[PDB]
């Protein structure tokens, strides 16, 4: 049955704008949630809501009891997968087939093709993707892996065929480290998933990241509406994203253009996702990925393309020909901010706390959304993120302009953030672009870029005072008298 | 010579938003208030404030000296006009040149030139752009407006020259009537302006109002930067705006267009604005305006268009050749709403009080000019709006649920207001119009709309200290022991 009534299989800030998009539908909207979502604005702005119970995401989202539970009471006909969480699963996709449900995204045999990542591998020389000189199978062990670095040159950087979420994947520097880090990649590997295939390739230093939005609908056609350069990150996790990127080569973006066709169709992918390569300073592009789900920082290819992204996914799961067929013109620059409750002072430490107060950025080529409100406290339990923030202008400095407004205009009291941080990457010499390269990489904060920010550790009384007129305020001592 | 501290002088969203360029722009930024703005979300934003006192706005913010004073005691070396008050007479462009300072407006000519909107009637007639053609001049007296009533043939419109605002203006149906409507007018326009001078032309029975923006420049550059649509309207006023503006041929922009080069250049047009139409349900396009204040309908086309406008004006005041000088094409669709403080469930009638909630849209597709906060409080005291509410998406439809979605979202208490007539607009069926034409039409809420909403149930001290003998009033609250 076509898309009728929606049942979110997520949590995190997505639920918040799925719940958008279903209230936007006019449908019946549903949501499950945790006791700490319980009061969460996409629970509370749902339709109907349903606990999984538990307090972290094993005890509740991942396990199928409760989503099937779930699936059964809530009556829904649509489920839709986020980000992160049962996105990934082929067997869900089965699951909802069985269910009878329509399926928010790629097809089961898709999802496992591309999950297999050395049949993504397949998939992306098939495609003749620009690629990375790299084995087309897991190497045996280290010392051929010296011997690899010998004849190829040195870094060299295995990664696991299966199991993900930054995990699965090692390099070494020079020959004399393979001996133990092949090992170490494969000990890793075993000891949190169990998978044995993992294979090698070379390296690239101070390595760069780009991704191309795609929608592809069931009956088998595709448009690609944009791509998000990736640099600037927090070891090696997202932290601010720009889009479009000034500084790559026409003929360039011309081959990722293409390739992402290629290896899409390829991997038989259809509903909206991304495809993803991995870049480099010396002109190198290479595929890295394709990511098999949404991702947090559609906004920036939405509002540069002027197409939504989310509700192809419906028009496209449910079956419906597609109503576009050529890549859109894109406009402008934009950054995006991934607001993180963590310790930025020493060296990103994930800290826990509560939101005490919230305030949001308006006006013009500024758009926020907001994973957290006022009471929410934070830890642990999820990934680290806490909102969106969005800034967009007719150039880079213009979103630079525009980004130090949003991070004043946008705080939280109470806890641990990267907001004062990010204004200083925002203001910086060696972020901006000088119109000629970028000098911003992943995990450029930790390997170059000089931190400024002190590490976190009876009531004043705050006054207006005017002298001539001028208004100033004044904070004073608890005890100040006489 | 150029801007590098901006001062703008206005109450609420329209100081937030030019206090927001600035502060995007990295301009130093000063605030002025009255009383009840002392700790306004304005004042609490800019880099510096000062207060102009006074309870209400117009003990206050009439007083050219007094915002002269300001600007030379916090060194804004540019002023901003904004909409309303002072933002639209020569008299402050001209006290702003002698003075010194950066008038970020049109030049004094080219403000006196359409403050009075007959001046640019009389302008229009020399561009051809299309009329509502009735006679350029005003006629004499009411012994011609029976004459010309009897000759044109009722309804006649009855005008004060300054009667913008949707508020100095009368109709009649027939002829025995107009005399009364042209006394009415004439009297009720000394009461409010002190002149007199008011016209007569024949009424359009379903006019649309439609304005273009133009931009033009210090070194000849012009553009025409966007379009919009301004046909919901209750109790004559300006509260939807629609953007690039729907519904309009081809054979209608090409007008819109080429009349707003022709007239701007007749004006001999520098610095930004817009040109201003009434289309018939039938597409017959008529004129009203040629406006140079900044529309407060700037949203949807800051959306729409890739240009920060009053980053613009910066650059124009700058005397900058534009650095925008293509015509664009205008993506989508876009619809912008006046929060206003009216109770919907009370006929509209005005509801000031506190905003003991406040609570505004966020997300994609989505955008408020918001120019009050939680805690807050309103009144008619100053400009009616709480905010703005704002949508855009890639066609009418996707704008449309949004905006309904938007406004059921939209939340405020503690006082009445429109969002609710808002969120009953978006619902009521006229609007959406079936792809070549749309019902609505000017008096359409007023006259088709579903109704559904239920009523809602220690002061400062001044001590003076001096400075070698130089006085200095200085101002603390009334107890700080």
């Amino acid at each position: 049955s076509k898309i009728s009534k929606v049942l979110v299989a997520n949590r995190g800030e997505i639920a918040v704008r799925v719940i958008r998009a279903a209230k936007d539908a006019g449908l019946a909207s549903v949501a499950v949630y945790a006791e700490p979502d319980a009061d969460a604005p996409h629970v509370r702005l749902a339709d109907e809501a349903f606990a999984l119970g538990g307090q972290t995401s094993a005890e509740s989202y991942l396990v199928f009891e409760k989503i099937l539970d779930a699936a059964e009471k809530s009556g829904a006909n649509a489920i839709h997968p986020g980000y992160g969480f049962l996105s990934e699963n082929a067997d869900f996709a089965q699951a909802v087939i069985d269910a009878g449900l329509i399926w928010i995204g790629p097809s089961p045999q898709s999802i496992r093709d591309l999950g297999d990542k050395v049949t993504a591998r397949h998939i992306a020389a098939r495609a003749k993707a620009p690629l990375v000189p790299g084995t087309p199978d897991p190497v045996k062990d280290a010392d051929e892996v010296v011997a690899f670095a010998k004849e190829h040159g040195v870094p060299v950087a295995i990664k696991a065929a299966f199991g993900g979420g930054g995990r699965g994947m090692k390099v070494a520097r020079t020959l004399e480290e393979i001996p133990e880090l092949f090992e170490s990649a494969t000990r890793e590997a075993i000891a949190a998933f169990g998978r044995g295939e993992c294979f090698v390739e070379r390296y690239l230093d101070k390595p760069r990241h780009v991704e191309a939005q795609v929608i592809a609908d069931q009956h088998g056609n595709v448009v690609v509406a944009g791509t998000r350069d990736c640099s600037l990150q927090r070891r090696f996790q997202k932290l601010v994203e720009e889009a479009p990127a000034p500084f790559l080569t026409d003929a360039q973006r011309k081959e990722i253009h293409e390739s992402a066709k290629r290896i899409c169709k390829e991997a038989g992918y259809y509903g909206a996702g991304t495809v993803e390569y991995l870049v480099g300073q010396d002109g190198l592009i290479s595929f890295l990925e394709v990511n098999t789900r949404l991702q947090v920082e559609h906004p920036v290819t939405e509002e540069t393309s002027g197409i939504d992204l989310v509700r192809q996914q419906f028009k496209i799961a449910n079956g419906e020909p597609l109503d576009i067929t050529e890549d859109p013109t894109p406009r402008g620059h934009s950054f995006e901010f991934r607001i993180n409750g963590e310790d930025a002072g020493r060296g990103f430490l994930p800290a826990p706390g509560p939101v005490t107060k919230f305030v949001a950025p308006t006006g013009p080529g500024v758009r926020m959304d907001s994973g957290v409100e006022t009471g929410s406290v934070i830890g642990g339990q999820f990934d680290s993120m806490l909102a969106k923030l969005i800034v967009t202008g007719a150039t880079r400095e213009e979103a630079l302009e525009r980004s130090r407004r949003a991070l004043a205009e946008f705080t939280v009291e109470g806890l641990a953030t990267v907001i004062p941080f990010h204004r200083a990457v925002v203001s910086d010499p060696a972020f901006i672009g000088d119109g000629e390269k970028f000098d911003v990489h992943t995990r450029w904060i930790e390997t170059e870029w000089n931190n400024t920010v002190e590490p976190f550790t009876v009531p004043r009384q705050t006054v207006v005072v005017e002298v001539g007129g001028r208004r100033l305020e004044v904070s004073l001592p608890g005890d100040l008298a006489i």
